[PDB]
């Protein structure tokens, strides 16, 4: 298995959403991941795994699980706190068979506290820490940024960081430990730039009136003639200049870039400009420039974009496309992910692992 | 320095946005981070660092930088590809003095390909790979989800994974290597669940019409009597049921949960319900159940929410709050972050590095 984590052994206890994403990226990077499910998946997410089944509530399944865990470097669970405890797969039971184990707990609310037993989803976790409030336009109610901020950016990615960090630690203490990965905490650190900016006046709690939330005419999308969109990210003065130059707008006749009072005016002039031609016309105009103007591609157009083609950001599977592994490593490169295969036998895996 | 990365040594070449966030998280977990800037910061982001100064264009600063790197585990750089190269700090130069270095390159577009020398910001990277199109309501142009998805979720957090993965690979090879972390690749993997779902009919390219983008009346925010919001995440039938009960709605009077054809009706009835009382009324109704209904708090309210208080998700600083370290480690815990203190002389750090 190619990648920098070639050699690492991960048990994943089948759950939903953030946990399997973390397991995926470990497999993507060469880890040997073995997912235990309840008694062929067409879910690309379950790439780079072997799947086995066990009934964790039977003595026999309990015992099989504990033997896999005994040979593994990592365990990923995403159940309510107290669930593995009650199954006999809690941290203390695991430690008795494998004190080198990195026991990784993926939750929304974390291991303890008033909401720790309560159900929730991404939207709930980012609702509670200021993130969801800060998304969207001032004249509309907060829109969920899918589940990219709670589940993934501030969920699985923090689990991953904790897992790999605790592996580095183990390299000098010889022991593992428990990683408590709560989406409510991970997403907060994810948005630390904004908490920093609050204290210096570089960000306000008012919706849709900041530099990065759609409040700024140079940091937004614009609708073009064909009803399709471009994205403008032209923050530096020299990027802004380049963007006005492509539009054929005379800076002398426009409000200054950072005269907020005149941002309505600026936006309206930018709107009328971008609306005068189709999306793809602006890709030609701004070609090779620092204007920070890009087409906004729908998923089904992505695989035709040259920079995406040239770098192999996606690979073909099933319906269509899935993202290749990230990030990239110069010497131990990942290979194209392996599909979900049929189930396999658990004793088989033990015997492979010895 | 407390945490699992105690002992790790990181040189950070000063730049913007994703790279400093990666350096932060390493510092938060115990690393020894030393940021080289140009000739006290009040940027909470620069917490858990020592700042040194050098002119890398000058024989003397290049040589001082090279001596630091010589002693480090990890280098972070966020410039245009080709910049360290021409400065004398390219991967091949660093390898000459330290072949165990993890050389970690944080870009938007990546090291090679047609856009790799073009300026860009978060909004641009996620414009190109389908993510930004997928954000927001069907009747509004795509709204940026701040810079959570490209700069951090798919940016710094992948740089981190790459760094720590490479450190693991280095334990058996005895060598480092280069990590090419491009926001356009990391964000794609971040959104892999959607690319999975496209192939199984569980996600459409149509904006504002999916389970997680605000298309579903049970996964969205609603305006309350006071003009504030709640978030509803009630996907599972039993969660939905609890939500209807807290609203005092009779299930039999409503359309089925997943009759999409009557989702306008279902939304209107939910709209009317939530509008009848103020956010904090619903925050109380829904405080304990599995209804998946949470108040949408603004940042300035967060620190008063019981669950946030009890788990110490934030700490005081510079007249505001900042997020504590994430994730959490049961044995080598992180401490409260150290502020950005004054500069330090670079020879003094070299000395300290035995």
């Amino acid at each position: 298995m190619a990648g920098p984590l070639s050699g690492l052994r991960v048990v994943e206890l089948a759950g939903i959403g953030p946990g399997p994403h973390a397991a995926m990226i470990l497999g993507d990077l060469g880890a040997d991941v073995v997912r235990i499910d309840r008694p062929i998946s067409r879910d690309a997410m379950l790439r780079n795994r072997r799947i086995v089944t066990a009934d964790l509530k039977s003595d026999q399944g309990l015992e099989l699980a504990l033997k896999l865990i005994a040979k593994a470097d990592v365990l990923i669970e995403g159940y309510r706190p107290g669930v593995t405890e009650r199954l006999g797969l809690g941290p203390e039971e695991c430690a008795k068979v494998n004190d080198r184990l990195i026991y990784a707990r993926m939750t929304g609310w974390g291991q303890t506290g008033p909401r720790s037993q309560q159900a929730g989803h991404d939207i709930n976790y980012i609702s509670l820490n200021g993130i969801l409030h800060a998304i969207g336009r001032g004249d509309e109610r907060p829109v969920p940024p899918l589940n990219l901020v709670g589940d993934f950016g501030g969920g699985s990615m923090f689990l991953l960081v904790g897992i790999l960090a605790a592996l580095w630690e183990r390299q000098s203490s010889g022991k593992g430990q428990v990683v408590d990965a709560a989406m409510v905490d991970g997403s907060s650190v994810l948005i630390q730039m904004m908490w920093a900016m609050r204290a210096t006046g570089m960000w306000t709690d008012t919706r849709g009136a900041n530099m990065l939330d759609g409040g700024a005419p140079y940091y937004d999308t614009y609708e073009c003639a064909d009803g399709r969109y471009v994205a403008v990210g032209a923050i530096a003065p020299q990027f802004y200049a380049a963007m006005l130059a492509g539009l054929g707008l005379d800076a002398a006749e426009l409000p200054p870039q950072n005269d907020r009072a005149r941002w309505p005016e600026l936006r309206a002039l930018l709107t009328e400009a971008f609306a005068s031609h189709d999306r793809d016309h602006w890709g030609a105009v701004f070609a090779n420039s620092d204007a920070c103007v890009t087409p906004v591609l729908a998923f089904g157009e992505v695989h035709n974009e040259p920079h995406i083609i040239e770098r192999n950001t996606f690979y073909e599977a099933n319906g269509g496309w899935q993202p290749m592994p990230a990030p990239r490593f110069s010497r131990t490169a990942s290979s194209q992910p392996r599909p979900p295969a049929a189930t396999i036998d658990i004793e088989a895996v033990l015997t492979d692992w010895d």
